[PDB]
């Protein structure tokens, strides 16, 4: 049993987490975007890319944005929906919550839902964050509206693709 820094190695070796240009440092401690956490779920769950597709009308969401076959992807998949259905904005610039990741793990990997929950995740979301802390995937005093950090994010990845036998 092995330490988050171990496991980051791991999902690195992977494919499924870069790290940084410049530098080998992890930075356990920051946060990541929707964009960078959609090509974590495309790795992590061996997705397949979508190429010249756009669904999204984000301001530069388009052929020049690098993350667009992962967003797709992880869209086709029914892991992301975005914010808005009506504006179609995913928001790929914004960094992925504890809630949001935990939405995408639990339907990837179909835990069922925890009905009426009581916790402090925003309501759309109370099912998915109790399946995902019961899942062992975060910790039942993360903070389900707050950014995932980085290291969050490793422990739940790795744990996760434990649970893909
Ligand atoms: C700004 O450079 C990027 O940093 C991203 C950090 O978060 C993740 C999910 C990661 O794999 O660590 O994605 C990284 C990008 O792939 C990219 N990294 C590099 C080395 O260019
Ligand atoms: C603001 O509405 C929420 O946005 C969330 C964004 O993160 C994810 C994981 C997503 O599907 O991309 O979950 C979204 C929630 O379902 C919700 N989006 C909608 C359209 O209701």
């Amino acid at each position: 049993a092995k330490t988050t820094q171990e496991k980051f190695d791991a999902l690195k070796e992977a494919g499924v987490f870069s790290g940084y240009p410049g530098t080998t440092d992890a930075k356990l401690g920051q946060d990541m975007t929707r964009a960078e956490f959609a090509k974590v779920l495309v790795k992590l769950f061996g997705l397949k890319e979508i190429h010249g597709q756009y669904s999204y009308k984000d301001k530069n969401y388009d052929a020049k944005n690098w993350a667009a076959p992962f967003i797709e992807a992880v869209t086709a998949e029914g892991l992301m929906q975005g914010k808005d259905l009506t504006k179609k904005i995913f928001d790929f610039n914004g960094k992925i919550t504890v809630e949001e990741a935990s939405k995408t793990l639990v339907t990837a990997l179909k835990l069922e839902p925890v009905k009426d929950a009581q916790n402090k995740a925003t309501d759309w979301a109370k099912g998915y964050f109790e399946a995902a802390v019961n899942a062992g995937l975060f910790s039942k005093d993360a903070n389900p509206k707050a950014n995932a950090t980085r290291a969050q994010l490793v422990e739940a990845a790795f744990a996760a693709d434990e649970m893909s036998k």
